[PDB]
């Protein structure tokens, strides 16, 4: 079980001004630290943030969080469930900022909600150094869905924060699960681009520095898209992405005749193309959403290699390897052409 700590700096808050926090399970003598960013969509204006506060309040407030959480999947401490990092220090960072982990804006007289995702991550990293993170060799910043995109937006800032804090020996790495999206055309029109452009303004959202310098003012929304932000990042990042992600299909208004068949097959081919130059990646041809904190995340395989194995091989490469691949992208063109897809 992971134990809740609310942030001692209570100026770093969830949407409604309640303190943000993290769940921690320490593993003595391990120098590996896994900080996992929860996902759960976002809200981009007052009206739809008000709606989310009614029916998704735990994603906007710590007032009702439980004292504990069970670590599952890559957060499990049992080798049977987590062959990769079962002995690591485990941190689960609840998503309570509704900003894809990009915000740095306090709740004030002019803002009904605080959007502080990017500062929550920094504050968690700050307060953990006193609980053992100072001795770490590896800090793996992981995340699923909106949290996977949050890895891409924050991993280099976590590295820079630890460098200027005097810890250049901590190797910061990223693991982005189901946060690698395409700014593509919808199957039936009316869409992520405009929602993110409004979100960034509404949140005062911040993006990684080099990506921001390429796309410049007014165009920061581009850096929320994995295939655009990833080549600008310095930290090593492992990308896990279903070829037919359910959240991708949702925003594409896909819920089978030729037109839809071609649209789906072209989507999978476009996703494969954006991953061709990502050296550490795991991308199975399944219709699904998230994987790394699911208890049965050991079950899926690409070209006969599981995700926990691919992650271990990635570890080794950061010391090609024989029989230990790190780039695993399905080539088959339709959901569940991979037989190990989740049922
Ligand atoms: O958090 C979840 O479960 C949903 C997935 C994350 C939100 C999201 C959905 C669709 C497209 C996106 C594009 C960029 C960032 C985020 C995008
Ligand atoms: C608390 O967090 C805010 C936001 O990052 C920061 O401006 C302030 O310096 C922090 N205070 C302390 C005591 O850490």
């Amino acid at each position: 079980d992971l134990r809740l700590h609310l942030l001692l700096n209570t100026s770093v808050t969830c949407n409604d001004g309640s303190p943000a926090g993290y769940y921690l399970k320490e593993s003595r003598g391990s120098r590996r630290w896994l900080l996992f960013l929860e996902g759960g969509w976002y809200c981009f204006n007052r009206e739809n943030c008000d709606s989310r506060y009614d029916t998704m309040r735990r994603l906007m407030s710590s007032r009702d969080w439980p004292r504990t959480r069970t670590g599952t999947g890559i957060l499990s401490s049992q080798p049977e469930e987590n062959p990769y990092w079962w002995n690591a220090n485990m941190v689960f960072i609840p998503y309570c900022s509704s900003d894809v982990w990009s915000g740095a804006s306090s709740k004030s007289e002019k803002n009904e909600y605080a959007f502080m995702g990017a500062l929550i991550i920094q504050e968690v990293v700050r307060e953990l150094l006193g609980r053992g993170l100072s001795g770490a060799k590896v800090l793996l910043l992981a995340g699923s869905s909106a949290g996977g995109t949050g890895v891409l937006l924050n991993v280099d800032r976590v590295a820079e924060q630890l460098e200027k804090l005097g810890y250049p020996a901590i190797q910061v790495r990223g693991l982005a699960d189901s946060g690698w999206f395409l700014d593509n055309k919808q199957y039936r029109h009316t869409a992520p681009t405009e929602a993110i452009r409004r979100g960034i303004r509404y949140w005062n959202g911040v993006v990684p520095e080099r990506c921001r310098r390429q796309f410049q003012e007014g165009e920061e929304w581009n850096c929320f898209f994995g295939y655009k932000v990833y080549p600008t990042l310095r930290s090593p990042v492992f990308v896990v992405q279903w070829l037919f992600d359910e959240a991708q299909l949702t925003v594409d208004n896909v819920h089978v005749q030729e037109g839809l068949r071609l649209y789906i097959q072209n989507l999978g081919r476009e996703l494969r193309h954006t991953l061709k130059d990502v050296p550490a990646s795991f991308a199975p041809a399944c219709l699904s959403h998230e994987i790394i904190i699911r208890s049965h995340w050991t079950d899926v395989q690409v070209k006969g290699t599981s995700l926990p194995r691919a992650l271990h091989c990635w570890d080794r490469s950061l010391h090609p390897l024989k029989g230990c691949p790190v780039h695993l992208v399905d080539s088959c063109p339709w959901p569940h052409c991979n037989p190990s897809c989740p049922t």
